[PDB]
């Protein structure tokens, strides 16, 4: 009974049906596939620095587009050869549904509330993918002509760099437009403020006068859909993205705990960026600080799922990764578990067989209940700028010396499994290199565990822990080494 | 105004008066060079796993003394002979105090109203120094006992795995015994549980039901002193030492959140164990976790002014450091600076001659305005079990590469110099281009070597001029890129009002 919100982005649909010429009847199918599941809310989201729809207010993302022309027109010829054939898919398939006078929002919108979910728009508050390529397709001309406008200008080491400065009443105005048009065109539930896409918005230095100015902005939308509400007969929500340390989130400009005091939000998204979910994050905090306003505290997932920043890994979640970061932040208190890239192919887990069984077991623990999950060590992607980075992989021990890992593993396990899983780096090991315990207790060596995706490309060392050691919520793995050892991997897994 | 809290350790008093024969006047006397300054409480401990006072539920610090005897004997036979005289300093006086009829916490709890200043007793809930020494003259006989009742039995690799749990009844019994003869005994303003010292009380893994365990604690705490109060005929507060950081509070088993909204505590002290001072600690998420509760935040400061947890430097805070840190603290809504091991001798700041100026400036910022103040990059020292640290220094730059530092500097420089003064370690000397330095991305002058005042480095510190607008109330960041690979070992904001 929390349930699932999940993120559709501005540009998966065009990308992965580009060639076929839709119906409105295969539009509407796409709904459909998250009817009857524990999906309560589909976050459609229809922009980066340009539409998907055809604004009238913003660059549709075929501003500029030749449709009988060849790939290397203007509008695609700063890409190589190969992306121009992936670009123009998502451009030609959004153009043509225009063309055939289709909106696919309305649709979409129309067919949620058939099938009894509620529709959301979900803003990208600042897209700066490929801003490295000032000519590229997916840039606004407003972004391309306006290079005062982005918020570092003395360098260019990362794409939030060229990011819009939220600072400027121009930059404000220019969002505030497309929220304007989105609320007139759309009679959705609830309006989400991305602020995660990328979630850098002002000058370096200037986060606090930052935290005011996207409190005003938040509250002129609230007083906007207030209006919108008496127009349309019913109450429309306002949620928001944010990091998902406190600290972190105040620390980029946004306070959400004044929001959520004042009524402008009534959701709040904790979340990574990207380069991995976060399988802990500090719920019962926010929670907290939370109390009394009434708003729903959603925990946010990613699609990948690394042990540290610099691994070269990079693959996803599965259904058992998925039922772990769900079982343990149901467990701290979230009110909903919110999916982002769970698309229904291309940006989605790997094991998409299992993606109908995902949407029907991890919006409560008592689906969660008596199923194996896996419960993996990551990091928190996102801090403020200057702020100290903690990070726990990797993690070297030297002979004699103690390393603890704690891993959220939400409720007690059912009777079963349950193994506490350590990967090591650098080419090893005997029963007694490590010595392990969990809360004290020594864990017996098991050996090598044959990890199924997503797993390491390094041994995986399993250790069989006493049922009656595991805990409800943080469960203390202690490792002492009787040789110089690198850490690459923890997790525990449960089979209930 | 905010003001001061002021902590006097259990062994301090008797360490440093230790030889003089203590009348009732010189004893009172030590209060009085708190008085006229910006002191509001004086927090008097009297205990580690003993008390310094002539207790009858615990071991005083002289169980198994021989007054008459040699500093050879059974008490101090575990010591090398040079720290029995010091010890023996400590024991003797607090036991000839008791000897001559002076109870020295009701005097100074006396001295303290007749001086305005609010007395209170700040008790130590599981103090562990020198648990290597088993045989120790300041373990109490009950730890010596019941090794059972450690927090870990299978290891000892720090003084924490000897501490006591409090997920053990016969713990919480042997501490509540205290506490039960500390409000019988003395009618104090307040109670503080010093939790901080040394910070762990649950066995790895046990922190959440140690959170339930702890808030149960300080629930009985308030029903007692409620007693007291109608015995007493005033209020008596009650507040706890807790950890810098929500999560690590919450992850050692101190939830004080629930203690404030329950009304259980009217006073936090968010602090680092001992490490270092931290310049920085999130008061604006603590001042939001406990809005509406009236409960008084004080920003805890400790004597060491440390860059990194491995730094070989030990080094005090200064009066233009604490200026600093109070301004920054008070300036984010600390509505107390609370002061650890910044006693009138010994445990001191270095610079002791300027004692007196810092009791009457820091505690706000009218009396710190127009005064040089520095702001020093530190770090916290407590973290919760498996707890991933954030800990910004050293940090090294590989040429055409970005750093970022954010210093909290409180509100917005006077007219004046404002320097961001950054240390390089690896015996490099720079030039002035070798680094491009930024503040809220304004391009920064070179200055050259600064000639810093203790507490510093033992590496060359460079000087940036900041230009005066760049200057920003709170947070202000210095972006720094490096033309040749360097490892800083320093940074701070110094300002020159
Ligand atoms: O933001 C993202 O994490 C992402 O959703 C990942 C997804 O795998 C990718 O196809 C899209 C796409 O790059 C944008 O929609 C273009 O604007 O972006
Ligand atoms: O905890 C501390 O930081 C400290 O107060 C520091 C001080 O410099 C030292 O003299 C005392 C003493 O070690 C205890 O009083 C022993 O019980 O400890």
């Amino acid at each position: 009974i929390p349930g699932i919100s999940l993120n559709e982005d501005n540009s998966h649909y065009f990308y992965t049906r580009a060639g076929r010429r839709l119906s409105a009847e295969e539009v509407d199918s796409w709904v459909d596939q998250y009817a009857g599941t524990q999906v309560k809310e589909l976050m459609l989201c229809p922009n980066c620095m340009r539409t998907s729809y055809a604004s009238q207010v913003w660059d549709p993302i075929w501003r500029g587009y030749d449709p009988a022309g060849p790939d290397d027109q203007p509008l695609l010829a700063s890409l190589p050869p190969e992306e121009r054939v992936a670009a123009r898919g998502w451009i030609h398939t959004a153009w043509q549904l225009h063309q055939d006078g289709i909106d696919i929002y309305a649709r979409w919108i129309r067919r949620c509330r058939q099938r009894g979910i509620s529709p959301w728009i979900s803003m990208r508050m600042n897209d700066v993918h490929y801003v490295n390529d000032e000519r590229c397709f997916l840039h606004s001309e407003f972004w391309r002509e306006n290079p005062q406008l982005r918020r570092v200008p003395y360098r260019f080491a990362e794409w939030t760099d060229r990011a819009f400065d939220y600072g400027r009443a121009e930059v404000r105005e220019h969002h505030l437009k497309l929220i304007r048009e989105l609320a007139a065109r759309y009679d959705f539930d609830g309006l989400e403020l991305d602020w995660m896409r990328f979630g850098f918005h002002f000058r370096p230095g200037y986060e606090a006068e930052g935290a005011e100015i996207l409190t005003a902005f938040t509250a002129e939308v609230r007083r906007l859909l207030d209006d919108w509400e008496k127009r349309r007969g019913h109450k429309i929500h306002l949620g928001a993205r944010i990091p998902s340390r406190p600290a972190t989130a105040l620390g980029l400009g946004m306070d959400a705990v004044t929001w959520a005091r004042r009524g402008l939000v009534d959701m709040l998204v904790i979340t990574p960026f990207w380069a991995s979910a976060e399988t802990d994050m500090p719920v019962e905090i926010w929670r907290q600080l939370l109390e009394g306003t009434g708003v729903t505290l959603a925990a946010g997932l990613e699609v990948l799922l690394r042990p540290y920043p610099d691994s070269p890994l990079f693959q996803t979640n599965s259904l058992e990764t998925v039922r772990g970061a769900a079982a343990s932040l149901l467990d701290r208190g979230a009110q909903r578990i919110y999916l982002f890239n769970y698309m229904d192919s291309q940006t989605a887990m790997e094991d998409l067989e299992n993606y109908p069984t995902l949407l029907r077991e991890i919006g409560s623990l008592e689906t969660l209940a008596g199923k194996p999950r896996r419960h993996v060590l990551t990091f928190a992607d996102t801090w403020a700028p200057g702020e100290p980075r903690a990070i726990p992989l990797p993690a070297t021990c030297r002979p004699g010396e103690w390393r603890a890992f704690r891993l959220h593993t939400g409720p007690k396990p059912e009777p079963g499994e349950v193994i506490a899983a350590l990967g090591i780096e650098g080419g090893a090991i005997g029963p007694e290199t490590l010595e392990v315990r969990v809360n004290g207790e020594l864990c017996a060596f098991l050996g090598l565990v044959d990890l199924s995706k997503p797993r390491p490309d390094f041994p995986v060392y399993g250790f069989s822990v006493p049922l009656a050691a595991m805990r409800r919520g943080y469960n203390l793995i202690e490792v002492t080494a009787r040789q110089e050892l690198r850490f690459g991997w923890a997790e525990f897994l449960i089979r209930p």
